[PDB]
């Protein structure tokens, strides 16, 4: 069988399961950077305010176009934005031109940043006609949208700092201008290895994409240039929302009397293609987006590449703490891919068919939740660590003050179980428990592992038929830790989690 459990057709999906969205309006906990009174289907949003307003402080993005973005001139102060304009407005005919341009306003990194991948992409991968299109058309249009920034991003953008429950809704056009700036590496205070202020934020400037000779760089660049060509040729018209969510109160899991919810589990398909209208899980790093702007190319980075609007979260999203997540609604898919990791390839341009909601956001909700990175297998069965993963997933899944009927299914899979070393069977149970507490169903993609599909299905049906509650199951996990893990002095326990559970339940 290719899938097991509840038929997928019986699962909830947006926009049809959603409550009617309230009127989009700015408030204390929601920054909105466009004219809501003028928001209209098929029209490019109008920025609010009309003219550029600048904040250069501890609580906001430091814009490249700030009048406070200054550089010491050899002993005076000069405008970095003027320097950027001067640098980027020359014609490029060879890759060195682009490097020299970028380095003019990054003089301190002129020996630290490597541009080999950029040069090799342009000179040694691209055909002549492709190179020419790059430097005659794509790059100069990217410069122009980048330098429009003060006309496009007129409103200060608040940092989504630790412990803030806050949303930012901006236009895709606004995101394009900002991401063109990141490509040209124009964001100040985001470069130094010994940086203090932004040391708790991810990289945003794209310099590490131009590094080294990994054969995956041409594929990353092609995916991004597909995006940049699309958004500079024709301005996108939708909005995107970025929400930091920090929960205070977490369940007493051992006491949770909620029953398990429904499961569909399948070894075919992916979260992004087959999770339409469902809460899509991003298997995140705490620094959101992971290595997308450097050498990362697994689940999170592939999603950030094919939906590049995700990357901008890096500009304003502080490292996630154990009780936090980031929820992004409205990103658009611009590319298709084949492969994964060192076999990843840009396939072709994608024409996103998603409907938009009443706020003109693509009906695509993605949550970044970072699992723990386990160095040793048994580490993950320690109860503090099991509880941490439950609470993380719960925060990702829970939507405060929304009823169950209006909650889509969760589209997830092997969270924390590739690069992060987790056990899939344990995490699957953890996600099922968290989903149950949040009152959502689970659509679980095993990414080609048919045996894991059967195993997750069988356990889930076994616990459901026996009517075990979230608490009953969590207690079983604690039992497995005490009996099989706590003073197991060897690398692997004597018996595995699922057989333990079956035996513990049937003999009771
Ligand atoms: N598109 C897609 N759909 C479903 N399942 C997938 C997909 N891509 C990968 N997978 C499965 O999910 C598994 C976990 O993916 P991975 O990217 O390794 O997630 P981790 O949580 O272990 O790693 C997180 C870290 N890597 C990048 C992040 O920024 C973190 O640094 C992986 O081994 C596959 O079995």
């Amino acid at each position: 069988k290719k899938w097991l459990g509840t038929p997928i057709e019986e699962m909830r999906r947006m926009p049809r399961c959603g409550i009617r969205l309230p009127l989009l309006r700015p408030s204390a906990n929601h920054t909105v950077t466009i004219r809501v009174d003028l928001l209209r289907a098929g029209e490019v949003p109008k920025p609010f305010p009309t003219h550029y307003k600048d904040l250069w402080d501890n609580k906001h993005v430091k814009m490249p176009c700030s009048e406070q973005n200054l550089y010491p001139v050899e002993r005076t102060a000069g405008s970095r934005w003027e320097l950027i304009q001067t640098a980027l407005l020359n014609k490029f005919t060879r890759p060195q031109n682009l490097k020299d341009a970028i380095l003019k306003y990054n003089v301190a990194y002129s020996k630290k940043w490597d541009f080999t991948a950029l040069i090799d992409f342009w000179d040694k991968v691209l055909e002549e006609a492709e190179a020419q299109h790059l430097y005659q058309s794509i790059l100069p249009d990217m410069v122009k949208i980048a330098l429009c920034l003060p006309n496009i991003c007129t409103q200060p953008i608040p940092l989504l700092a630790a412990a803030m429950n806050h949303s930012i809704t901006m236009s895709q056009e606004q995101i394009a201008s900002l991401l063109a700036n990141a490509f040209f590496c124009t964001f100040p205070r985001r470069n130094a290895k010994m940086k203090s202020e932004y040391s708790s934020y991810p990289d945003i400037n794209f310099n590490r994409l131009f590094e080294g000779r990994s054969s995956r760089k041409p594929e990353k660049l092609k995916t991004l240039f597909c995006y940049f060509r699309r958004v500079t040729a024709a301005a996108p018209t939708g909005l995107v929302t970025f929400t930091r969510q920090s929960l205070e109160d977490f369940p007493e899991w051992e006491r949770c009397e909620k029953p398990l919810t429904r499961l569909h589990v399948t070894y075919e398909g992916t979260i992004e293609e087959n999770g339409q209208g469902m809460l899509q899980v991003d298997f995140a790093n705490r620094f959101v987006g992971g290595g997308v702007t450097s050498a990362g190319l697994v689940q999170e980075e592939i999603r950030f590449l094919i939906n590049p609007e995700l990357i901008i979260s890096r500009l304003f999203t502080e490292v996630l703490d154990h009780n936090e997540c980031l929820i992004i609604t409205g990103t658009e898919q611009y590319s298709e891919y084949t492969g994964y990791a060192e076999t990843y390839r840009w396939s072709r341009s994608h024409e996103d068919g998603s409907e938009r909601d009443d706020w003109q956001r693509r009906c695509t909700e993605i949550v970044a939740i970072d699992a723990l990175h386990f160095r040793r297998y048994l580490d993950q069965f320690v109860p503090e660590k099991m509880r941490r993963e439950l609470n993380k997933a719960y925060c990702g899944f829970l939507r405060p003050g929304v009823s169950s009927e209006n909650l889509s299914a969760v589209a997830t899979g092997n969270w924390g179980c590739g690069a992060f070393g987790g056990d899939a069977r344990l995490k699957a149970l953890i996600q099922i428990l968290a989903a149950a507490a949040a009152e959502r169903d689970v659509v679980y993609f095993t990414f080609g592992d048919s045996e894991l599909m059967r195993d997750i299905y069988s356990m889930h049906i076994f616990l459901t038929e026996r009517k075990l509650t979230v608490g009953d199951v969590y207690k079983l996990l604690l039992r497995y830790y005490n009996e099989e893990c706590r003073n197991c002095s060897t690398p692997g326990p004597d018996i595995k989690l699922y057989p333990f559970i079956y035996h513990a339940v049937e003999s009771c």
